[PDB]
């Protein structure tokens, strides 16, 4: 069994072929705690060993989650973390191959080329043995490893000519990526990561104007003003208040043009480049301004944004 | 293995025979970049080490390419871009005689003699020894160089006589070379390059008649308005209105005219030709008026232009 | 009061008038972040408000300096790191008139006229108000923008006719500009811009032969081992190995080599000029090549290479 694993900062993804050939897809929390979880036998409890530190699931409120840093990925908890995902999938516990996940600047080196030495560390990391009190657990065998953002551009670049080149800007909640790609993912170019860059831009410059509460409650509003900002009659039904409105607008414009303007200079430092393609949660964001920016015919621009999977189901594609 | 080269400004095309007898032709791009391209092992990439300095082969959009100067020709990447052509040309790895380019006004100095300095720099160029990441290199041996333009009108010299002198006038996108040449090849009387002048006197002013973009897209369209200029009901139904059209003509119109003026003042620093050759992608722009202005006659005038690989087959036929 | 101000992209340079006559100097970083800075009243902080968003100065490492792109010029940082620099200048708050710059390549359009949008856009930059935590800020009244490279070579052209024409050779540390300029700064005939060739091209091919690490101290090794290259003596005192002073005098003098030919290379695409002057951090390293090269006469002949401030004093010298 080969099973596809996007082990993110705030939650891990598999997909994975069946007997048959049905696809199959799991996400599964990255809360966990270094310690013992009691259970007087009335609630499911997961208890781990892995190098010598015991370790157990913490389940959190779904609106808690704890987003994870770089070395988070060469951590204990990871491994446990991929461990318990499998085990709560559905899949017969067994030996797997599986291949996983780097950040962009983790996976590549300032020279653009893999760094190997981050890559064989992240392999090793899963050659941990692992324990479960109260049944097994799966084996893990052989270990691949994938750089993040690229992957969800692979169904454009399959079609594209080895001699093309593709420009994949990745905006997320708080983090860009961005790589030039040849075509049929035959090399990498260039790659560039910013780690202060993100959607929260906006949303925090939202909240901010509102004085909405820390709650993630605050946040789905914000999310909401930000989707509809150009219907003011979606508006003046959510914030009551003709004066708060204006506020919140320009606000919002005024964190929406910096995102633009710092995503377009960063986008300066690449060049050669003969297709586009925006993703990430941020992408329709810059949309507009990245397809003005670039000059880039419309059948040389892509907007694939679909789903959560598209990392992991790319993954899939290239490795199945 | 003898391989002939046109190291030009927008690319390298090679011509060789095989063991046979086939002849075989190849292109290869131009496009490097000084660093180290990285590769996650997805897609093929050339890294390259030659004196010292690394490169790499950059592949970009075939709409994108750059054209090189004169000091290219002289330069570690114009080595890198030649053993590129030899790796990609089906040819096998090995030792390897080959013939290059120099402009004309390179290749021949103000005095109309050959530049022994220059060429012997060209020559020297090619002793740099080169290395590739992952597979081996072909080895030049001795290098032959050739001037430009003059190769291409070899088939009509070869039936002339060594007393008759041949007039080779080659106009091409962004220049113009001029040399007479003593029937068979015998000689050089006189040579001429404008680095100023070409089509795209006559391409922009029609560019800018219809403001089109900068896009290449722009530049086709420039280049069949120009080919079908006498042909109105192609235009009509190209350019979308009966102003446009009146507008784009006589831009175009005034701009042949300015061509054509430059272009004989130029010849008329020649003299003493019998026969008269009009070569290069602006020849048929000009054809008529040196055909009048020469008042040469019918089976003393040619027009020889087949293909791209002209330059390099004519080198084939002199030195094969 | 006038401020001329050379906001480039590794720090900011004031240079102004007081009452009596005295000419003041000022360079200022350009460190800033998207947030505010806490201080529990024990550290100077300065907390920014420009359209929107915060910022706040960022002090850092004089060996961390970040290297900003084009599109910086067009933010709220260079905004907010101007103001700064006022700020701590020693000026008295007040309103003040302004010049500022653009790269070459964005002062000028490939048609070598200013490009009025870029200037415009620049302009409205400085019309943003900016507020400080805890104290008042300058007023920016009237702005007007210079071209980066030329005013350095103003002293040099007020002596030279109208009818002369300079080519201003200034390479840098990471990159290219030459300029043909009118006597007396009467006219600009050309503009040229190279951003990928500078003198980090033998400063790396040094700190990679000698295995150097990635600190600013290997820096100024290889910027020493640069400078003294023609001491060996200096060398052995420095290098302690016989092996390892071969090895990086030769990659050095290979590195060198290449960064001549493809500075001429340029250069071959500019004609007409009278007289040339090279500036610049790595003037010294293509002077002799191009003096060779362009074969001028030495009182036709200028390197006024003198400090830092030789752009902003340029332009106070213009505009004063």
């Amino acid at each position: 069994m080969l099973v596809f694993i996007d082990d993110g900062s705030t939650n891990i993804k598999l997909q994975w072929q069946e007997s048959d050939g049905t696809i199959k897809q799991h996400i599964s929390p990255n809360s966990f705690k270094r310690e013992w979880a009691v259970s007087f036998g009335d609630k499911k409890v997961f208890n781990y060993t892995l190098n010598g530190e015991q370790y157990s699931f913490d389940p959190i409120s779904p609106d808690a989650v704890v987003t994870t840093n770089i070395a988070w990925q060469y951590s204990d908890v990871n491994v446990v973390a991929v461990h318990h995902a499998l085990l709560t999938s559905g899949l017969p516990v067994s030996e797997v191959d599986i291949v996983c996940t780097l950040p962009l600047t983790e996976y590549y080196d300032r020279n653009n080329q893999p760094n190997t030495e981050n890559i064989e560390r992240k392999k090793a990391n899963f050659r941990k043995k692992i324990t479960l009190n109260g049944g097994d657990t799966f084996t893990i065998k052989d270990v691949k490893v994938m750089p993040e953002s690229i992957p969800a551009g692979y169904e454009v670049l399959q079609e594209l000519d080895e001699l093309d080149s593709l420009l994949i800007i990745d905006l997320g909640g708080t983090t860009l990526d961005i790589s030039q790609v040849m075509g049929k993912l035959s090399g990498i170019s260039k790659i560039y990561g910013d780690s202060s860059l993100g959607v929260s831009l906006v949303t925090s410059a939202v909240k901010d104007a509102l004085s909405l509460a820390r709650t993630k409650g605050s946040s789905y509003l914000a999310d909401d003003i930000i989707i509809h900002r150009k219907d003011n009659n979606y508006l003046k039904q959510r914030i009551n208040d003709e004066n708060k409105i204006s506020i919140v607008t320009e606000a919002m414009n005024e964190a929406l043009r910096k995102l633009e303007q710092r995503v377009l200079n960063t986008l300066n430092e690449f060049s050669g480049y003969t297709h586009v393609m925006v993703i990430g949660g941020g992408a329709e964001l810059i949309c507009d301004a990245v397809k003005k920016h670039t000059q880039i015919r419309d059948e040389r621009f892509f907007k694939t944004n679909n789903s959560q999977y598209d990392l992991v189901n790319g993954m899939y594609l290239i490795g199945n």
